[PDB]
């Protein structure tokens, strides 16, 4: 390349690989970029043992994490306090018209989205990363979202100025040469991070971990293929691949493709015949998404397997099986709440290779942290997410609510054996999922496809709030026209649409009691769905949909289930929950909701009218 002076060729500052060696996009993409941030180094991931075991060490001589001495090769990170959790407000989506981003709700913001102008980023942007990465190291990390080679699977570089984003994307996604070999001259999401704190230090550094809250900024241009990200170091923003690659940018590139990108885990399921079959289930959080793709099932002779427990891609092969995989390479999964008593496989899996981050220490170099049900022996004391010792009687929680585990999929002990299936695995059904105290039975089985999409569309994460699809952080595009997008399934010849549920594990009774112990006893619903996606004659018809039957859930050992309660449902509930979700989707989604949704509102309100 041309050249009067230097000011070019970043040759000079690659400390490992070769910019010759990168396919030519890729170069003018780490280049452009070196320019711009200005790198004091050029580090090209190779992804290997080696790479990754000295970059902790690095880490931990510069006090950016801690060994975990109780288990083998486990990592702690505490975060300045400012940076602990995806941040939604700092999060947007750029397009040319804000209406293909979000709907235009009646009034107020939208809650399914935050659109920002072109001319909005390209100001912001130029405030943030010319000469943001002074004095660091720049990092490529060349990443597949999908097993390597995958017809399903899409090819990402991240370029950071962050160690810990390394490390985690080494366990999140497939990541080093062999990705750079798979992807040859093909198209990549280009996505660029930055901490947002040059060298020398503008700031006081907290807790060695370096952010820009005030900065924070989040964006995707789907238009461009860009994820980029400047200001914070934490998870959903700074591990390009999960939230932003994942789903954002890959909803949008399914709607322009004809698949799907979905925030459902995705597990296998094999009753006791040997029969297996794969389902996929959103749930919202708060809702047991945790606790159900590593289910440890309580009905005999019944096996449950994790493809995954987040992000499902799927799509609809030849012959119309809609196929999935699981496009991300390992567990980023909350810790408060993981119980050794309640969710001993995910407490497996964590035992060893893992990054933890926020959550609690305990003397002997264990972690620790709210509702992990673990006695600890008499002597043995806890350092809190804060630095600070803690003390149970404490007002503070000893982890943070948000604190994590970053963990291979590979060490999960019910790992399917077809999660790195290249073509992915048939889907027969879907289910959603939220917390609903009130109103709404254990299980219930959309009356179609169309009636399905409905459901979906109608969710809560808990109590109050909508959150459609389990999606509404996440959408790439319109609502409205994600809806259209679901619905037009109903439409490709062939296509063998999979059943579609709704469940509940959180009824509660009179006195704020759960009607349903759920966890391995949700094994009982699955079976459920497992026959009636067989065809057995084990429903009845309600106006919300199909129920099981008096008789037909395998109660055997919960000794007094109250069914008619748990499975009851009330006129004066389902007529102001049919009002609440006309107005909700009138307000937030409004002209841009497809006629098919207000049909089944129309269908349902009339179901319940005849009640
Ligand atoms: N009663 C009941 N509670 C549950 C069930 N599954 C999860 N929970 C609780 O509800 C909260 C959310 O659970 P989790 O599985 O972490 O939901 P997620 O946020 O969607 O992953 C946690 O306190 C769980 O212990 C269930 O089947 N029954
Ligand atoms: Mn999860
Ligand atoms: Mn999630
Ligand atoms: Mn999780
Ligand atoms: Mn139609
Ligand atoms: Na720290």
């Amino acid at each position: 390349p041309p050249q009067l002076h230097n000011g070019l060729d970043f040759s000079a500052k690659v400390i490992q690989g070769s910019l010759d060696s990168l396919p030519q996009e890729v170069r003018k993409f780490v280049e452009g970029n070196a320019q711009l941030c200005q790198p004091e180094y050029i580090h090209i991931c190779d992804g290997s043992e080696e790479e990754y075991g000295r970059l902790l060490a690095h880490m931990q001589e510069e006090g950016v994490i801690r060994k975990l001495k109780k288990y083998d090769n486990c990592w702690l990170a505490l975060t300045d306090p400012r940076d602990v959790a995806r941040i939604e407000s700092k999060t947007v989506i750029i397009t040319q018209e804000q209406r293909d981003t979000v709907p235009i709700p009646k009034s107020g913001q939208s809650q399914l989205g935050r659109w920002m102008s072109e001319e909005d980023f390209e100001k912001a942007f130029n405030a943030r990363f010319p000469g943001c990465m002074k004095g660091r190291t720049m990092y490529v990390i060349p990443f597949s979202m999908g097993p390597l080679g995958s017809p399903l699977a899409k090819i990402g570089i991240e370029l950071t100025d962050s160690p810990y984003v390394v490390a985690s994307m080494r366990i999140m996604t497939r990541m080093g040469t062999s990705v750079l070999e798979a992807l040859g001259d093909g198209e990549f999401i280009k996505c660029l991070h930055s901490v947002g704190c040059p060298l020398p230090l503008k700031k006081p550094l907290v807790n060695n971990w370096a952010c820009n809250p005030e900065l924070t900024l989040i964006a995707h241009l789907p238009d461009r293929r860009e994820i980029i990200s400047f200001g914070s170091g934490y998870g959903g923003n700074s591990l390009l691949g999960k939230k932003c690659f994942a789903l954002r940018i890959a909803s949008r590139l399914a709607k322009e493709e004809g698949w799907l990108a979905e925030h459902m885990l995705i597990l296998g399921i094999t009753n006791p015949e040997g029969k297996k079959k794969y389902l996929a289930a959103a749930f919202p959080s708060a809702c047991g998404k945790t606790n159900l793709a590593m289910m440890n099932p309580t009905l005999p002779g019944w096996k449950v397997e994790c493809v995954g427990d987040d992000i499902a891609w799927m799509k609809f092969d030849a012959q119309g099986n809609l196929r999935a995989i699981n496009p991300e390479n390992g567990f980023f999964g909350v810790a408060p709440g993981t119980s050794v008593k309640t969710n001993p496989n995910a407490i497996k899996t964590i035992q060893k290779n893992t990054i933890f981050t926020n959550v609690a220490e305990t003397s002997d170099g264990g972690v620790y942290w709210e509702g992990i049900d673990e006695p600890l022996a008499p002597g043995v004391t806890i350092t809190s997410w804060k630095n600070k010792e803690w003390r149970p009687q404490d007002e503070e929680p000893c982890a943070h609510p948000n604190s994590r585990f970053c963990t291979p999929a590979s060490q999960c002990p019910i790992i399917d054996p077809a999660w790195e299936s290249p073509e992915g695995v048939p889907i027969e059904g879907i289910i959603f999922g939220g917390r609903r105290p009130a109103g709404v039975p254990l299980v219930y089985e959309a009356l179609s496809w169309q009636h399905g999409v409905f459901v979906g569309a109608a969710m809560r994460s808990e109590g109050i709030m909508h959150d459609p699809f389990a999606m509404r952080p996440f959408f790439g595009y319109n609502f409205g026209k994600y809806l259209a997008h679901w619905l037009s399934m109903a439409h490709r010849p062939a296509a063998k649409l999979p059943k579609i549920f709704h469940v509940n594990w959180f009824r509660k009774d009179k006195n704020g009691k759960f009607l349903w112990p759920g966890f391995g006893e949700n094994s009982r619903v699955l079976e459920w769905m497992f026959g009636r996606i067989e065809g057995e004659d084990s429903a009845k018809l309600t106006p919300i949909g199909y129920v099981p039957k008096e008789d037909a859930l395998n109660l055997k050992g919960l000794g007094d289930v109250n069914v008619e309660e748990l499975f009851g449902i009330s006129k004066e509930f389902w007529e102001k929950e049919v009002e609440e979700i006309d107005k909700y989707l009138e307000d937030q989604v409004n002209a841009d909701l497809p006629y098919e949704i207000e049909r089944e509102l129309r269908a349902l309100k009339q179901r319940i009218s005849q009640m």
